[PDB]
């Protein structure tokens, strides 16, 4: 329950890469849009799920990211530019 | 002179993604449609640039990739269906 790293609204143009991460001081888990995280090819989870790494950004990925700790949670929203 | 493996012909959906690596018996280079690989955030070298990682391929990935140790070469080229 003491979150920390940089989950922090952010602009992205289109085709870039967005890198952030949560820390907790137990399990980080993600959602967008409050849901969980569909994984898919650009969408990458490091080191116990702590690094979310997002390559190509295309519009879909535009929306609200939840980093939770399981109770800890930080929220930012990504808009895509371009 | 003497480059081995998965540099081979191959499809893959839109929104995927190709793992292929070249390794030689000298400096590994690539190319796309004999130009370089304009490395971009869903084109990832690693590993003495053996391993190329293509994520979210989309219609532009589509070509003709070539692998060189400088001198010997494999080629490949890329479909991107769907």
């Amino acid at each position: 329950p003491t979150i920390t790293g940089n989950l922090e609204n952010q602009t992205t143009s289109i085709g870039e890469s967005i890198e952030v991460s949560c820390t907790a001081s137990p399990q980080i888990m993600w959602f967008k849009d409050n849901e969980t995280l569909v994984e898919d090819s650009g969408i990458v989870l490091k080191d116990g799920n702590r690094n979310l790494t997002i390559r190509r950004v295309r519009k879909e990925d535009e929306g609200l990211y939840t980093c939770q700790a399981c109770c800890a949670k930080v929220e930012a929203f990504f808009i895509i530019e371009g």
